[PDB]
């Protein structure tokens, strides 16, 4: 009956040290550790946008205007807000007003396609009212008082596989800045770099982690990304600290650096995923950068809070495939076969994933049944697990258990 059942107590054992990622965070929920924030560092840089920089100060000024003006317009806790995804200071201040009024964002490019941007607006059931007025000159105002509720939505982002929405509340997010926060030591003199758009969910990655902390969040402009040579001058000048790459455009720097050996001294922290990349890359990588910046690679879908596991790249190990790790805290894993059984150690099976990274579902609830099971894993421990498509199994790397990616179905 339990998914472990044919497996023998080592096999099980191995599973059971995999998981074992429950931890308790300290103190306030995030949205009061950004308040926090703000009136401890007030003078402090929270946002470097392409057209210029607030103190902590401004932002949650601008901000407590956005959350106002949505009460104002009868735009109640709990409703959807769009915000207009640009690389400038206005869409920062209209995303964190969204969530002061007690309401979940959804980021919209408005270079997308009309039709594509009414659908988003209607499956979203969100206001446009941020799209059709600049966010960041609205009449000044204190935030409305908003009654607290636990785990608030906090943002609708779409992601295809046919696009849907996924539903992330404040648990999830809260959980995956302590761990971003506490894994790579973020600072208040800490610079965040944030390359995806806010669109691209890893953007929540660098954005509450910098303004958690007193930490300046730095977009990366859009023409310097696509010019890997400037992205790395840039990362110089800007004394980035923590940076967002996908694995490809990661791959595109490290041609760059081959080509012209690169300096990043003030670099401390790179976060990849997206795709299997090799220990020969990450070597050659350590070879032409000549920084103390360690590689952190990561897996995970939109659906789990943007990472589920995490690798400590070694800088050493030239051969071989890079293993996406072991689970975030309270993030657990499981490789199932095609009977929902849990595969032995060095067996690949499906990647479901349990614990508080999980989205509450799709805005569809059609594809939320479809996506969304429950499992008795363990004998006693019954799990909602999202169904990822994702193929993993469990090796022994450097005498740890880490799961190792394999493909989708
Ligand atoms: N380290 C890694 N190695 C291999 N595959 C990885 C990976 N990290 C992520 N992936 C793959 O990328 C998927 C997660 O995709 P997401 O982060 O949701 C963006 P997407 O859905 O690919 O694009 P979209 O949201 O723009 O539509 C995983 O389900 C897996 O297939």
């Amino acid at each position: 009956v339990t998914a472990d059942a044919a497996l023998e107590p080592d096999e099980r054992a191995a599973w059971l040290a995999y998981n074992d990622t429950a931890e308790d965070f300290p103190g306030p929920h995030l949205l009061a550790r950004l308040d926090a924030v703000a009136r401890e560092h007030p003078d402090r840089p929270a946002v470097h946008a392409v057209d210029g920089v607030w103190t902590y100060r401004e932002l949650h000024r601008r901000a407590d205007a956005v959350a106002a003006f949505l009460a104002a317009r009868g735009v109640r806790p709990g409703s959807v807000v769009a915000i207009a995804a640009t690389r400038a200071l206005a869409p920062y201040a209209a995303l964190l007003g969204v969530l002061k009024a007690g309401c979940a964002y959804v980021p919209v490019n408005p270079d997308d396609p009309a039709d594509r941007v009414a659908f988003v607006l209607a499956d979203a059931g969100a206001t446009p009212l941020l799209l059709d007025t600049d966010p960041a000159s609205l009449p000044a105002a204190p935030a409305p008082d908003v009654p607290h509720e636990p785990d608030r939505v906090c943002y609708v982002i779409y992601t295809s596989g046919r696009p849907k929405g996924v539903v992330m509340a404040e648990r999830a997010v809260d959980n995956l800045t302590h761990w971003v926060v506490r894994r790579h030591d973020v600072r208040p003199d800490d610079r965040l770099g944030q390359t995806a758009p806010l669109t691209f969910d890893p953007s929540v990655q660098q954005v509450f982690p910098a303004w958690a902390t007193g930490a300046c969040l730095v977009t990366v402009p859009d023409d310097v990304q696509r010019d890997p040579a400037a992205f790395l001058d840039w990362l110089r000048a800007e004394r980035v600290t923590h940076l967002d790459l996908v694995t490809s455009h990661w791959v595109h720097l490290l041609n760059a650096a081959e080509a012209r050996p690169a300096e990043l001294p003030d670099l401390r922290w790179i976060i990849i995923g997206g795709e299997t990349y090799y220990y020969h890359q990450t070597h050659r990588w350590h070879r032409v950068v000549s920084s103390p910046a360690r590689l952190n690679t990561i897996y995970g879908p939109t659906e789990a809070a943007v990472n589920a596991t995490e690798h400590l790249t070694e800088p050493d190990l030239d051969h071989g495939q890079v293993p996406i790790g072991v689970p975030l805290p309270n993030y657990r894993l499981y490789a199932l076969d095609d009977d929902g059984r849990l595969c032995p150690p060095g067996i690949t099976g499906e990647i479901h994933i349990a614990g508080a990274g999980l989205a509450r579902g799709y805005r569809s609830a059609e594809a939320t049944a479809k996506a969304f099971h429950e499992l008795e894993v363990h004998s006693g421990r019954t799990e909602r697990l999202y169904r990822t498509g994702d193929l993993a199994r469990l090796v022994r790397h450097a005498d740890r258990w880490a799961l190792e990616f394999q493909g989708r179905v």
